[PDB]
DNA sequence: AGGACCC
DNA sequence: CTGGGTCCT
């Protein structure tokens, strides 16, 4: 049948988490500064030419009053971004995160119930919560708008929520699946939620300029489908199927043509605990076994206060990356599941360090991560 | 172990 | 690019 889904996404996240603890920031351009990056800022300084991604260079000779806060640790943010989660956990159960600020909820079950606590009178009094898609009339005798409102009303208490109990805003967009609510929650920013009715679908797909718009297609399935005179969202929509087929795989193809009309199966999913915990970090230089060997202890530190709680993982992962990336693996021996751990720990990576990384030729890692799986 | 995607 | 994450082959 037709589900009911909301797409729920935080305004200029990193940003915000830094404005709740220092509000002197608030009424001022603010960035989130990652080695040479500004990864996100507030709305302030969006407006004086400062862009997400954007080299600190850049952004400072597009607004040279930026006041800079450093985000690498992700911990403050990765904890909101949970609170979050678990705050749409409590409206429906069967919450999908997406990265640390987007929520997929699935209000179908929500809004059926409310419906049948209705009294055949009071089904016309129903309104919508925030902007409705191209602006398209509402036929309250039509039962999928008075779903989709409904679907809004809640979208809206979410929000509400959020607020009160976290001092966070974002956007919303309720819609019919995932790849349309989330395409709809941006078309209001920042702090602002739209509806998408079913006569505007259509709109809404073909208002999109480029297909790497497409949540699903990526850097390279765009520039296999850009050398093809495949540009825009009806190209493809149109495009032969087999042809398309035979060159990106059964798979991927019959799923980017359905997407490219806006046809979404996919069900939301309970994210729950995460299935990998890690910790990066990037640089300009490291050529030395004793230089590898800190930088691995100081990811491990920080991860080993973090593997405390619930489960315990039972694989570790070392990546590389030397001027793509590499990496190397094996399972935690299990008198060592058990929670100084740190000496026996250092002593695996290496190990997988020289099985990688050769110490007798030079050696040149931009990158180095320590990440945990196969948690129980 | 890598590839592709996501923020 | 950064500091993470997901799933699939
Ligand atoms: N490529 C990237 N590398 C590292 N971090 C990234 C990234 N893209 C996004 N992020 C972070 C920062 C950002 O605050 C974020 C989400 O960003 P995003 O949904 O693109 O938009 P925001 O900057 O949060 O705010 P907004 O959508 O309102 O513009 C949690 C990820
Ligand atoms: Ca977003
Ligand atoms: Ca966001
Ligand atoms: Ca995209």
């Amino acid at each position: 049948s037709s589900r009911v889904i909301v797409h729920v996404d935080l305004d200029c996240f990193y940003a915000q988490v830094e404005m709740i603890s220092n509000p002197e920031l608030k009424d001022k351009p603010l960035g989130v500064q990652q080695k040479y990056l500004v990864v996100t800022c507030n709305y302030e300084a969006r407006k004086l030419g400062v862009k997400k991604l954007m080299n600190v260079r850049d952004a400072k000779e597009k607004c040279p009053q930026l006041v800079l806060v450093n985000g690498e640790d992700l911990t403050r943010y990765r904890e909101m971004s949970y609170k979050v989660t678990e705050l749409l956990e409590e409206f429906s159960p069967v919450v999908e995160r997406l990265g640390f600020d987007e929520n997929f909820v699935d209000l179908t079950e929500m809004v059926e119930k409310r419906l049948q606590q209705l009294q055949s009178d009071e089904l016309s009094a129903v309104t919508v919560s925030g902007h409705v898609y191209n602006n398209q009339s509402i036929n309250l005798l039509d039962v999928l708008h008075i779903r989709l409102l409904v679907g809004s009303q809640i979208a809206a208490e979410m929000r509400e929520a959020m607020y009160n109990q976290l001092g966070l805003t974002g956007c919303a967009g309720v819609a019919s699946n995932k790849l349309l609510a989330k395409l709809v929650s941006g078309v209001f920013k920042p702090n602002q939620q739209t509806v998408l009715l079913p006569e505007s679908c259509q709109h809404l797909i073909h208002s999109l300029n480029h297909i790497k718009e497409i949540p699903g297609i990526g850097y390279k399935t765009a520039k296999c489908l850009e050398a093809l005179g495949i540009n825009s969202v009806r190209d493809l929509q149109t495009f032969s199927p087999k042809i398309l087929e035979k060159e990106l795989g059964i798979s991927v193809a019959q799923r980017i043509q359905k997407l490219s009309f806006g046809e979404d199966n996919s069900p939301v999913i309970l994210s729950g605990p995460p299935q990998s915990f890690s910790e990066e970090d990037s640089f300009k230089k490291c050529s030395s076994e004793v230089e590898a060997k800190n930088k691995i202890e100081e990811l491990l530190a920080s991860l080993l206060n973090r593997v405390c709680q619930d489960r315990k993982p039972h694989t570790v992962r070392l990546i590389i990356r030397r001027y793509g990336r590499e990496s190397r693996q094996c399972p935690i021996p299990s008198h060592v599941i058990q929670k100084d751990v740190m000496t026996p720990m250092v002593d695996i990576l290496m190990k997988l360090f020289r099985n990688m990384v050769n110490v007798k030729m030079p050696f040149h890692l931009t990158l180095l991560s320590v990440c945990f799986c196969n948690l129980k």
